[PDB]
């Protein structure tokens, strides 16, 4: 979680995303994360959105946790397609 910007990472295991809110006031709507079957959005309370889409299965990645409390916005996300190679960071 750098001072400089922000940190994510993505991972056999797990999608993170970790954002630091500067929005004013960090209110619960502070992540709007969408995340379907094929598809999935990630939404910090301004205008630093993210996510990623898929053709299939995805409803156990549909699982997601975030974590609010102060500057860090955190996404634990379960394997997508691991060892899989991703057009994209975010691909949405």
């Amino acid at each position: 979680t750098p001072e400089l910007a922000l940190d994510w990472r993505q991972s056999a295991e797990e999608v993170i995303v970790k954002l630091r809110v500067g929005v004013g006031p960090l209110q619960l709507e502070d992540v709007d994360a969408a995340f379907t079957d094929t598809d999935c959005v990630v939404r910090f309370a301004g205008g630093q959105q993210w996510g990623g889409v898929f053709y299939a299965e995805i409803k156990s990645s549909c699982a997601k946790v975030q974590t609010r409390k102060g500057s860090l916005l955190h996404l634990t996300l379960p394997k997508k397609v691991p060892m899989l190679t991703w057009p994209s960071l975010l691909v949405e």
